[PDB]
């Protein structure tokens, strides 16, 4: 049921320094609060398709929480950031665009439980979207295992791939640390059974509470940097 392999997530890194191309396009952040308690704080970054940051907040409540991570995509330059406003996160957009204030950053609110973006225009790569996918959080999800999967075929099977529909993960401005805590929650990211035939993603809550593991704060920051407000 997991959606992404260990293999993809090895080959995807400094995947851009083995097929030697580099990163180019907006810089997009995503953070995913939390309230005080045991679920941390996500971060992630990317510059086009090069993720450069992924970080994860200890011991903050939400307002700190956000503060950290607007901060975070500042020193980024980030020219967008999203936040998970489902839940706890749906009250951080005055606090979000007062971070920014005098900044071109935009700030988009990411909410994984609704219909996925452009329902309805047929599903590329009579079919659409919105019939594949049952929410935004499966659809992006999805969009990060196909960059991923792409990357693996053109870096261990030598299949050409746009480096724009790639994603590499930058080991040095990462770090190794953060990078092994990101790939042991991307793994663990899994398909549930859908009544309606659409692909759905397992809650963070059935992750933790039907098989004991810990919520991906880091892969759900990251998923939701897979979308480009503008
Ligand atoms: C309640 C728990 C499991 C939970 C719910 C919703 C989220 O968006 C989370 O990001 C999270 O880390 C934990
Ligand atoms: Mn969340
Ligand atoms: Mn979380």
């Amino acid at each position: 049921m997991a959606i992404i392999k260990r293999e993809w997530l090895e080959a995807a890194t400094d995947a851009h320094k083995k097929l030697g191309w580099k990163a180019k396009g907006a810089v997009v952040s995503a953070h995913d609060p939390s309230d005080t308690g045991p679920d941390a704080k996500g971060y992630a970054s990317r510059h086009g398709s090069v993720v450069k940051r992924i970080a994860e907040g200890l011991l903050m409540d939400i307002n700190e929480g956000a503060d950290w991570a607007t901060s975070l995509a500042i020193e980024d330059g980030a020219d967008h950031y999203l936040w998970d406003g489902d839940g706890v996160g749906a009250g951080l957009r005055r606090q979000t665009t007062e971070a920014f204030s005098g900044k071109k950053i935009t700030a988009t609110m990411f909410k994984g439980s609704e219909s996925p973006f452009d329902e309805d225009a047929p599903y590329q790569a009579v079919r659409t979207i919105g019939d594949v996918f049952r929410n935004k959080r499966a659809q992006f999800y999805y969009a990060l295992a196909d960059r991923l999967y792409l990357t693996y075929r053109a870096v261990v099977h030598g299949e050409y791939a746009d480096p724009d529909d790639m994603l590499s993960f930058d080991k040095e401005a990462i770090g190794e640390k953060m990078l092994e805590k990101l790939f042991a929650e991307l793994t663990q990211i899994q398909r549930k059974f859908n009544n309606n035939g659409k692909l759905e993603l397992m809650t963070a809550v059935e992750m933790k509470q039907k098989l004991g593991i810990p919520s991906p704060n880091l892969a759900d920051a990251l998923m939701m940097c897979m979308h480009c407000p503008a």
